[PDB]
């Protein structure tokens, strides 16, 4: 059923999280960090060889239900880790010295919906008071300038901020996990599509983070690294001026907790296919994105 070169439905990805953990017990363990609105387990894979006092990098995919290449990329990252550990000096060093928390799908209820009913759904599938319109934008539901700019207060809108910050079970589960592990998590990476960008804070206001120069230089070099493979062109910069203002994002929230390396990736393409990126582009998109993620990982490891 599962293939890393096709899009996999939730049943298949869930079964994969179990099987990949079973097949690689020395590098992977699996937990659930909460349940979704509909009661599905939100699985998280911890990827790394055990060791003392290891720092960690946290990566999630699948915030937005229709962005199928995001879900495929978290799977590809785990595929690379298990395949190349032992053979490739950098990935082996990475897994020996840090752990990666990989959350392959945050918004599982929306993801199921995109397979059963509406390919173009974005939000969660929770209800809203006073209306029949469904869902909240999880990337406007974090407590970071919550509901102030670039988010809608209308529950029927695609960027609805929700009833309160962390009103969604899924964003509360993610925020609780990160707060519970803040002393080990040194970087936060959140994978989306489309439009080919590497963003860092801030998006909730036009303001820049304390380590702006460092983030700017790191994002510039990771885009240069991404382009080596296929010439794919990314832009980069602080979210508010690089893409648009958007309050309530998990990247900004994570940075405000003290996680100094916080990045949002918008993968391929630039709009020819948009969210319906064909399966035939999974491999090239994931391979080039692996080069930027490994670049960032190496940097974090080298600047502890
Ligand atoms: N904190 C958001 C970073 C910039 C906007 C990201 C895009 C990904 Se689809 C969005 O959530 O609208
Ligand atoms: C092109 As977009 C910010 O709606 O993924
Ligand atoms: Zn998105
Ligand atoms: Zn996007
Ligand atoms: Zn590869």
């Amino acid at each position: 059923g599962h293939s890393y070169e096709k899009y996999n439905n939730w049943e298949t990805i869930e079964a994969w999280t179990k099987q990949v953990t079973s097949e690689n017990p020395d590098l992977i363990s699996r937990t659930a960090i909460g349940t979704t609105f509909l009661g599905n387990n939100i699985y998280l894979l911890k990827v790394g060889k055990p060791g003392p006092n290891k720092p960690a990098i946290f990566m999630d995919c699948g915030f937005h239900a229709r962005e199928w290449i995001s879900h495929a990329f978290c799977q590809w990252f785990v595929r690379e880790a298990v395949l190349t550990y032992g053979y490739e000096s950098h990935m082996t060093e990475f897994l020996n010295k840090l752990d990666f928390y990989v959350l392959p799908v945050l918004n599982i209820d929306g993801y199921i919906y995109t397979w059963t009913k509406n390919r173009m759904w974005r939000k969660t599938r929770s209800t809203n008071a006073g209306t029949t319109c469904i869902g909240t934008d999880p990337n406007r539901n974090f407590d970071a300038g919550w509901c102030t700019t670039g988010a809608s207060t209308d529950p029927c809108d695609e960027t609805y901020c929700g009833s309160a910050a962390e009103s969604e079970k899924e964003t509360k589960a993610l925020a609780d996990f990160i707060r519970n592990n803040l002393s080990s998590i040194k970087a936060y990476l959140t994978i989306h599509s489309y439009s080919q960008m590497i963003l860092y804070p801030y998006s909730y206001d036009y303001k820049l983070p304390e380590n702006n120069a460092e983030l700017n230089n790191l994002a510039k070099a990771a885009v240069k690294e991404l382009a080596t493979l296929y010439g794919t062109k990314y832009t980069y910069g602080p979210g508010a001026t690089t893409i648009y203002p958007a309050a309530g994002g998990s990247d900004d929230w994570a940075y405000d907790q003290g996680i100094k390396y916080s990045f949002t990736f918008e993968l391929r393409d630039k709009g020819r296919y948009g969210f319906i990126l064909p399966e035939s582009q999974i491999q090239a998109t994931c391979e080039e994105t692996m080069l930027a993620i490994k670049y960032v990982t190496n940097y974090v490891l080298g600047h502890l």
